[PDB]
């Protein structure tokens, strides 16, 4: 028995050498990293009752519910396959579609792209510069054959969203050259502009070239809840014309038992609830709260309206810089990736308290 | 985007065909095929209130809970992995050991096995017979080069166990030719025999060659708990000495955000309640009931002491041959593989009163 081949190219590590900043200067707010709802946990006991006393793609409430609810109409509840969480879910896909592909991916990357791309074989992988010149519009190769594209909008690490125009124009640039998106959404929630997409399916042809995929986990309110779900639309087509949707639901089958059905039925409450959430304005507050401090102690701020993830602009100078000149961790660009040289990624998903403090330590 | 060739190679089916005898037969006991327990379900609930109030491998306690009542001390609590379910296990292992492996399997043989295999890669797969002249012991072909041996014991579909002689021999077979034993014991807890192996690591030399899979799901008394577990000895070696549980522990990093924690402290309380249940002796019962109607009416009958799977001697004779002279649908031999030919599977995972109907069908 050999050893993995696609195994062996393989962060953070970033936090052991914070807790040592801690253990060496006792006299720090963490910004680098991140309660279930009421009426969600009350869903889940009353599915565990339902479940103690006498008497698969997903429950057909919640792939109905999210048809309506979630997608606004725009995805049919047959095009929705709930699974336990975003990440196994684009391993599954990547799996699903074989080894050899070359996957392009967009830079700053958020990393577990990188690997699962590197673990599902993955014959090359093409970063894709974003850079706020290009308002992040992704910088395409003239000319390199790709296969697939992950996206990741709203966006981490810049907490940036593609918006329509700039989707339209990835997905006429897909279906030109045969390339297959991957759309990752599971922020979409946090989108605060009604303009703006928030599901890949609200822009012409993304059916002929596209999947998403999308959790709870973090919108937030949503702990302990091991459950998302995917979209492969009826269209979708490989080179010779097989459907997609088809192979899918063989594969499934095959490979997975669905997500619980308590979380399922808890999942349905959460639809309910979803827009109401201050738990999540709570946030949209840390996020300009932030953002005002670091414009007004003289800063350059991306992000945060859409996502709980400010971008910020002043390579191992700014991890242990910002430590010492403000008592604060944060994630280092470059550390997501190449094109993420002279940034650093705040995370605004945290306690108020601290959030304040933090604003505090940008004064003097 | 090209489909998958590793797909392109891919029952039941059955049960459709038996609904179709029904609308054609209006005036059939369900023999072919499968309540939450009191105290798994308290602590589900106890989970969720903790999780509505305000404040990875694998909840510590369950990992010890494991260790020391389920395996008996013989496996350590690092050394096991929880996961959602036995099934995507398989498929996560086979998919962790990469393609182009040989795998060998046991015929009769448990589908699930094949597909992942045709799935993730394999090169060949060779099945092994397994006959009750054999004892069931499983045929190696002199001499070909197996990579990977998938064991199912106590085995689907033959009802059989694998015992501790026969253990050894596999394993020292198996040390003897580098092969690497996947080993499920999903239905472990259906032993009665005190005497047998539940687990690969009560038998010398399993842990420089083996891996179990197990859950909860069938034992039975645990519906809608999403839950496995997976062991790798901290012994066990690639070619090239590199340790396979540390592979494992990056591997699952990557692509799994762990079990939910409700379903894990809804474990624990099981493992508790585990070893009383005559939620399982009646079972056992449904075994013996079947077993002597089956010998009273002339029949060769295998199996069902330590799993919930007769295994019947008297090919599309049989299907039809069952529901006609006796309204009883069953699972034919043949379907889980070419060694099946000439049996039936009895399933005993039903309700009292249709395995005493069913009994009743075997007088005249």
């Amino acid at each position: 028995m050999k050893r993995n081949p696609h195994f062996v190219s393989l962060f953070a590590d970033l936090q052991k050498r914070v807790a040592q900043f801690r253990l060496e200067n006792p006299q720090v707010i963490n910004l680098s990293i991140g309660p279930l709802n009421a009426s969600v946990a009350e869903a889940f006991a009353s599915s565990i009752a339902r479940l103690s006393s006498p008497t698969d793609f997903g429950l057909p409430a919640l792939r109905q519910k999210l048809s309506e609810d979630f997608y606004r109409g725009f995805v049919d509840a047959k095009e929705i396959f709930i699974s336990d969480g975003a990440k196994v879910d684009l391993f599954r896909l990547l799996s699903f579609f074989g080894p050899n592909q070359t996957v392009a991916i967009q830079d700053p990357s958020y990393p577990a792209y990188l690997d699962i791309a590197r673990l599902t074989g993955a014959k090359e992988i093409i970063a894709l510069p974003c850079l706020q010149e290009n308002a992040f519009f992704p910088e395409f190769p003239e000319d390199t054959h790709i296969d697939i594209l992950c996206l990741c909008s709203p966006n981490n690490p810049t907490g940036t969203v593609l918006n329509k125009d700039q989707l339209r124009a990835i997905v006429h640039y897909a279906i030109e050259h045969e390339i297959l998106i991957l759309f990752d959404a599971a922020y979409s929630t946090f989108i605060s502009d009604p303009s703006l997409p928030k599901s890949i399916f609200e822009i012409p042809d993304a059916r002929f070239c596209a999947i998403e995929i999308n959790s709870f986990s973090k919108p937030l309110g949503f702990a302990g809840i091991r459950l998302g779900w995917t979209v492969i639309p009826q269209e979708l087509t490989y080179a010779d014309g097989h459907f997609v949707i088809q192979d899918w639901e063989r594969f499934l089958s095959t490979t997975f038992n669905g997500a619980s059905i308590p979380a399922q039925e808890a999942g349905v409450a959460g639809l309910s609830i979803l827009p109401q959430l201050e738990a999540i304005h709570y946030y949209r507050e840390n996020s300009d709260l932030l953002r005002k401090a670091l414009l007004a102690t003289g800063f350059e701020v991306f992000g945060g309206e859409h996502a709980p993830y400010l971008w910020v602009k002043p390579d191992r100078d700014l991890f242990d810089f910002f430590l010492r000149e403000y008592h604060i961790a944060i994630t280092p660009g470059i550390g997501f990736g190449r094109s993420g040289s002279g940034f650093v990624r705040f995370s605004s998903l945290g306690k108020r308290e601290d959030i304040l403090a933090a604003c505090e330590r940008l004064q003097m």
